[PDB]
């Protein structure tokens, strides 16, 4: 497996962590590119199509929608050996998330909200997952990611109240199939 490069394609679902400031879960296309430093140490990049979340509270409901790209870079450790058909793994790394295409809905505007945007964020990331190596060519995968994503939302409330701290700190769940290149 040393020298190997494999790509996984599948669903990645982001579940943001905590009157009420709720944020919906969203599932998008997930892609990971990984390389084997050795038979156990791997280098992986997670990529995704942009995610879309709705924000809101109990009474009003949705008041805005937000999108972001959470590209993540990881150093990993695969258990077992190069011949194991079943290899769980763990990783630690750095995440970078950018928010874009953020706007309040009619309801947000009716309440006096406008000019919304969130500033970029960097943060620790951890992961545990499993690869089931079917052939020298294919595999199926599961993956659970944790990510430090702290930001601050900027917008005006009829006036200019443009600063609040948003903490997503989401878990990301990924299911995929992967191809191997030797």
């Amino acid at each position: 497996e040393a020298g190997e490069f494999f790509m996984r394609a599948g669903s990645a679902t982001v579940r943001p962590t905590e009157g009420g400031f709720s944020v919906t879960n969203n599932t998008q296309l997930g892609l990971t590119f990984t390389y084997m430093a050795t038979d156990n140490i791997g280098v992986e990049l997670l990529a995704a199509t942009p995610f879309r979340h709705k924000i809101g509270t109990r009474a009003t409901g949705d008041i805005a929608t937000v999108h972001h790209l959470p590209p993540t870079l990881m150093a990993q450790w695969y258990f077992g050996d190069a011949s194991s058909k079943f290899r769980p793994y763990v990783g630690a790394g750095i995440n970078y998330t950018t928010f874009f295409d953020n706007g309040f809905n009619d309801h947000g505007k009716e309440a006096g909200l406008s000019d919304l945007s969130l500033k970029d964020s960097w943060g620790a990331a951890g992961q545990v997952g499993v690869d089931y190596l079917i052939n020298r060519d294919w595999l199926v995968n599961m993956s659970v990611w944790y990510m430090d994503i702290d930001t601050t939302a900027n917008y005006k409330l009829g006036g200019a109240q443009q600063h609040d701290s948003v903490r997503l700190d989401p878990w990301v769940f990924m299911f995929s199939a992967g191809y191997r290149f030797h």
